[PDB]
């Protein structure tokens, strides 16, 4: 399934995932993607900061949702 | 001066802050106003997460801003 990620800084991207995908292999296809090491991302979704190790699915995360990415640097 | 704060799939409030409050000063008001535990919150400007013992003015945070909160649950 197709899921877009954005930053709250209004950059959109989209990823292709599976439900059974974790938190964490999110970061990793963003990695390929982007570039950014997954241990300065953060995704939201709820409004919540989701879990590396649970799954897409766990979330109740649909076909087509928005996850928001939010980055984390110390001294940014 | 007041600073907006936005919870991501939720409500907004208004906070009553000065320029020189650290953000952990900042959670601290918002845990008196909405009940939510400090260590559970994460405050976002400039896309991305503020650290604990910086300033709003150190990020150039001003009147009217808006800080995006999101949470960190417990494990």
């Amino acid at each position: 399934m197709q899921i877009f990620v954005k930053t709250l800084t209004g950059k959109t991207i989209t990823l292709e995932v599976e439900p059974s995908d974790t938190i964490e292999n999110v970061k990793a296809k963003i990695q390929d993607k982007e570039g950014i090491p997954p241990d300065q991302q953060r995704l939201i979704f709820a409004g919540k900061q989701l879990e590396d190790g649970r799954t897409l699915s766990d979330y109740n995360i649909q076909k087509e949702s928005t996850l928001h990415l939010v980055l984390r640097l110390r001294g940014g």
